């Protein structure tokens, strides 16, 4: 389950780094960002200038967003709440 | 389900792209663009300049969030969750 | 229930709407949009500029996001939702 | 419960504060904005702006939205709840 939930999230980020970095040209590093905090929500940076750009994005958050939370719901939930959980037990 | 949140949530784009080019003067595919991040709250792009553009956002927002995601909830919990579950199984 | 959603969700966007227009000088409309895309988190405009601005806006989403969405979450689902599905009865 | 999603989400933006204070060279107020309102997602500041900010950004949207969002849905929902249902009763 996480480690599904792992690599389909690692695929769609790899795919909007690739696409960012070639369309919109920016950096891999700043493809990777906007895919990620477009992708979460956050969307703190300038959207993309081309049209094919803002196309993709329109699909890329309809398709992505459902399983990048999806994995969020398990890193936090099913990894990072024992590791708390069972040593809040004395 | 799916299809009925599939028509919901295209009608609602469609008066959103309307509604922004014509009330803050965007070209169709920027008020389409504007309409779905808005909706998904990634909300990357500079807000309405107008203040008929900020009230019908603002009741966009309460009206809309919910079907988008609603449909994005399916659209992966119910169409990409099988295709890659089911592919899951040697 | 939604009835008390409505009110409670209109009287934090009431203060929110009093609260930015005083401390960080918005118009009136201003100060309520910026409630609003805060605490759904489209957060689509420019952050507070005073520090008075900024302390009250981290208490005001901690304690308001979780009514602005519950509120949401009965406008579509107790409300938006059996006026489309009945209907899609025959 | 709330108390440990309390402390837990405490140590979360300190842990932030400090980073982009010192990496970004943030006043710690600002750092700490910064921190608020990327993991709830409001997301309504410019980015990082060195790669160092951007990766780490990267993982703190992964390890601490889930955590921010567990607190919120307690913080309102086993605190702010009864508070105002109890007092609903005649
Ligand atoms: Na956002
Ligand atoms: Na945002
Ligand atoms: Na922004
Ligand atoms: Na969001
Ligand atoms: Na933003
Ligand atoms: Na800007």
């Amino acid at each position: 389950e996480f480690q599904v939930l792992f690599v389909l999230t690692i695929l769609t980020l790899i795919s909007g780094t690739i696409f960012y970095s070639t369309v919109e040209g920016l950096r891999p590093i700043d493809a990777l960002y906007f895919s990620v905090v477009t992708l979460t929500t956050v969307g703190d940076t300038p959207p993309p200038q081309t049209d094919f750009g803002k196309i993709f994005t329109i699909l890329y958050i309809f398709i992505g967003i459902g399983l990048v939370f999806g994995f969020i719901h398990k890193l936090a939930v099913n990894v990072q709440l024992p590791s708390i959980l069972s040593n809040l037990v004395p």
